[PDB]
């Protein structure tokens, strides 16, 4: 079989290329380098189907306009992103392919999304797409061989419940979706290092946004992850932080000159205290009454996630565990999970989550015991975030928490 790459095309692939081009006659005037290489990414992504490859390319032309890709290398992100958005482009693998780091642990999710918008974050990620593509083009020049694929490293140390706040999850979802739509056939490997026991839930949140091609390229490294990275990346190209010998000019092993390590964003940089949201349910509760919902959990390891808002007085909220569905239980008859407390959910919504570490029926209960009024409207959403079953197979090498 032929791989559908320049210098390795079958007669059919070549004829399909020559045709697709004839065909993408009217959009080509807009591109900086529509070489055979460029066209063939689209074709490979859709198995050389002319109509699907064309439709995919045409959508990308629209993305170019929406994101102003023509000028994006000159676009300056907000200072909060420059200073506190983790990751960066650093080094090249053993084959010449550029490496892109993300450092998930120290991300401040609310700090970021209360300081900048989802669109500023996504535009920054697309700017980094365009920067790493330019590194591919420059490596091609340097090495005398075609470089058009990249290595993504996700340092998942410290991946935890804070990261499952829905607005942050949505940024990452949209980012992976943008890569699939606009950067097909660009990924060499996505390497997951130091993943925690929460990785299967996190991955399942992203999975719907990953192509089958991408999913086959995801490698979950274990305890010997430094050796694993060194198999792919020479020590002189791999930060000492990640097992190599590359440092900043001053010797810092973190390579801070190229890789950001996040951190807590100063509250003085915030532009808002909440993001807009809609709720799945709204209920009216009586003075001194309660309202609850119940989830029958058979398979431990899923994450229960909630958000609520209520005008007026504070509202009570807690989570309890009982053995099976049945008539209403008193708090003291159930296993406390999250003991009830008083929350001000009027100025800003309350959100939270927890890991369901035992099978049973989880009861999320609102207690209206703080209004000096007749009754009370509570708006809320509760979701269960399931673990990816295939990734639970790595459980023994995933770090607690």
């Amino acid at each position: 079989s032929m791989s559908g790459r320049v210098g390795d095309l079958s007669p059919k692939q070549a004829e399909t290329l020559a045709k697709f081009r004839e065909n993408v006659q009217d959009v080509l005037p807009a591109l900086p380098n529509p070489d055979d290489y460029f066209l063939l990414r689209w074709l490979r992504a859709r198995n050389f189907d002319l109509q699907k490859s064309e439709a995919l390319l045409r959508k990308y032309m629209e993305f170019r306009k929406t994101m102003d890709i023509d000028h994006i290398l000159d676009w300056q992100p907000p200072e909060v992103i420059q200073k506190y958005m983790p990751g960066g482009l650093c080094g090249y693998d053993r084959d010449g392919c550029p490496v892109w780091y993300d450092i998930i642990g120290p991300l401040d999710p609310k700090g970021l999304l209360f300081s900048v918008t989802k669109q500023d974050l996504l535009k920054t990620k697309m700017r980094d797409c365009e920067r790493i593509l330019h590194e591919c083009d420059l490596q091609t020049e340097r090495l005398g061989k075609k470089i058009e694929t990249i290595v993504m490293i996700f340092d998942c140390e410290g991946l935890g419940l804070k990261h499952f706040w829905k607005p942050l999850v949505e940024v990452y979802q949209e980012f992976f979706g943008l890569l699939e739509e606009n950067y097909p056939e660009t990924l060499k490997f996505m390497l997951i290092v130091k993943a925690t026991k929460l990785f299967p839930v996190g991955y399942n949140l992203m999975k719907p946004f990953l192509s089958e091609d991408t999913r086959r390229k995801i490698i979950v490294l274990g305890n010997n992850w430094k050796e694993g990275l060194l198999k792919l990346i020479s020590p002189e190209e791999l930060p000492a932080q990640f097992g190599g010998t590359l440092t900043d000019p001053d010797g810092n092993p973190k390579c801070l000159t190229k890789i950001n390590y996040g951190g807590e964003i100063p509250k003085s940089m915030y532009v808002r205290d909440q993001v807009k949201t809609q709720y799945e349910h709204s209920v009216q509760i009586n003075r001194g009454s309660s309202h609850q919902v119940e989830y029958e959990i058979l398979f431990p390891g899923c994450v229960l996630r909630w958000q609520f808002s209520s005008d007026g007085a504070d509202i009570g909220f807690g989570v309890f565990l009982k053995t099976k569905m049945g008539e209403r239980q008193r708090a003291g008859e159930m296993t406390e999970v999250l003991p009830s407390q008083r929350y001000n959910a009027h100025m800003v919504p309350e959100d939270g989550n927890l890991t369901c570490s035992e099978a049973g029926v989880y009861v999320l209960r609102f207690d209206n015991t703080y209004s000096f009024v007749h009754a009370k409207k509570v708006s809320f959403t509760v979701e269960v975030l399931l673990p990816d079953e295939g990734m639970q197979k790595y459980d023994k090498e995933l770090t607690p928490v």
